[PDB]
């Protein structure tokens, strides 16, 4: 049996569930016959990003129907489906999203196949990630639950949110990596939602930035790591429905430094001198007054009020850093989405 607390065990079971890895591949219409879980590779997914960039190159340079046809055939040969022609940005970005997921799904599966005590404990160790349970009645839980209740958006009213488990997390190497970036202040505790099938990869390797091979557009603020101060904006990237009421989310410590504050999409080739992050400005913001501190870290847990920011792409804020070392992952939440 396992020495880990039941909540930690149930987390490992959820993160390394091989069924749900398969299920999402079916959802993406991958031919599991032509390509099962075992046959996914980094090199395969890498070249598929490159084909997608080539599609976008062609579309912008307005290539001929057969040149676009050739490229789609190459893509669907590299990633066999059970299909949409890739001729516009929207279909290309749909495929990026898939590859991002599959990239993580591959990482999760490579972990189980590696290595030689309960399987649960052996798995936990492959994560190189300290996971401890935060007690329901603790100070951390009171603040976290308030952060959740208060930063739930009014337009995200298709579900109610309930915190089931809260975990203190410490990724191996991350602290040594993060230390120098504490020098810039404006450190804040922020949300990052993702698919459950991604979390094995997220804990093994932390939050990573898009690979250079991937196509450049689709990204509002370039290739960086993206955060929210409203819980539900991040909760939407959990992609949970009826069959999955359980999602996972991260609270991370982000060292924002001097924020380059924007209202419209820009392709951040380079941050301006003395700027260390980007903040997209929403129509709705957490109350600036109600900001709280937790262990030297600012927590924007105020009820979302109307910010006077007009003529902006975004309804809610978002934060983006461009060095992976600027993130320190602190908490992992398990959430029940209670639908209606
Ligand atoms: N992860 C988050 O919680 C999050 C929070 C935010 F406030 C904003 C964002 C995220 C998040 O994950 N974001 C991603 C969502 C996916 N986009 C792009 C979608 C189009 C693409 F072409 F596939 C490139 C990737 C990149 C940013 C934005």
């Amino acid at each position: 049996k396992s020495k880990l607390p039941k909540p930690v065990q149930d987390l490992i079971k959820m993160i390394f569930d091989v069924e749900s890895m398969k299920k999402a591949m079916v959802e993406y219409e991958i031919d599991l016959q032509k390509m099962p879980l075992g046959k996914l590779s980094k090199r395969q997914i890498q070249a598929a990003y490159s084909i997608l960039s080539e599609v976008q190159q062609a579309v912008s340079q307005g290539s001929s129907d057969s040149q676009i046809l050739d490229l789609s055939n190459r893509f669907y040969t590299l990633i066999p489906h059970d299909p949409p022609l890739l001729n516009n940005a929207d279909s290309v970005q749909a495929k990026v999203e898939m590859l991002d997921n599959l990239l993580d799904i591959e990482v999760a599966y490579s972990l189980l196949r590696g290595g030689s005590k309960d399987p649960i404990d052996v798995n936990y160790e492959k994560l190189k990630t300290d996971i401890k349970v935060v007690d329901r009645d603790s100070e951390e839980a009171e603040i976290i639950r308030k952060y959740v209740k208060n930063t739930h958006a009014t337009t995200h009213n298709a579900y109610d949110l309930e915190v089931i488990d809260i975990f203190k997390i410490e990724r191996e190497g991350e602290c040594q990596r993060y230390k120098p970036f504490k020098q810039l202040h404006n450190r804040r505790l922020l949300w990052h939602g993702s698919r459950t099938t991604n979390f094995a990869g997220i804990l093994s390797q932390g939050l990573r930035i898009a690979p250079p091979e991937a196509p450049v557009t689709g990204y509002m603020f370039g290739k960086g790591i993206y955060f929210a101060d409203m819980v539900s904006k991040s909760a939407n990237y959990c992609h949970t429905s009826q069959g999955d009421p359980i999602g996972l989310i991260l609270l991370g410590e982000v060292a924002l430094g001097n924020m380059y504050e924007l209202k419209h999409a820009s392709h951040i080739s380079k941050l301006p001198k003395g700027k260390h992050s980007v903040k997209g400005l929403g129509k709705t913001t957490p109350d600036p007054s109600a900001n709280i501190s937790l262990d030297g870290v600012d927590v924007p847990l105020g009820t979302g009020i109307s910010s006077g920011v007009n003529d902006t792409s975004l309804l809610y804020n978002e934060y983006i850093v461009y060095d992976i070392a600027q993130v320190n992952l602190k908490y992992l939440l398990k959430l029940k989405f209670n639908f209606k």
